[PDB]
């Protein structure tokens, strides 16, 4: 599973997610890591605070660039056993998929 969940016990993650949701009402907290079997670069930053209206497609645009993919290279997000559509907003994805620690978890893969 996600490295972030190894690096921090549930109770602390939940307290931090609560904190963020209180402090930043129009942002959604996202943990982003490479999928276990993906063959692409790792990012140094895993904790994201993105506008709720940001689309999944825009988030691909940002992630793709940070891992030095070309627009024509494949990239997928895995979110709770699904690939979200590009038209979904991160706010929508958060409401549908956030964990009980109040984070949304997104894996990326080629």
């Amino acid at each position: 599973g996600f490295q972030y969940k190894e690096d921090h016990p549930f109770e602390y993650r939940k307290k931090e997610g609560e904190k963020i949701r209180k402090k930043y009402p129009d942002r959604v907290p996202v943990i982003v890591e490479k999928a276990p079997k993906a063959r692409v670069p790792d990012l140094d930053k895993r904790k994201y605070l993105v506008p709720s209206d940001l689309t999944v497609g825009q988030f691909y645009f940002l992630i793709r660039k940070r891992i030095h993919l070309r627009p024509e290279d494949a990239l997928f997000f895995f979110v709770n056993n699904t690939i979200p559509p590009t038209s979904a907003t991160m706010g929508q994805l958060y409401e549908d998929n956030h964990e009980e620690d109040y984070f949304l978890y997104v894996a990326y893969s080629d």
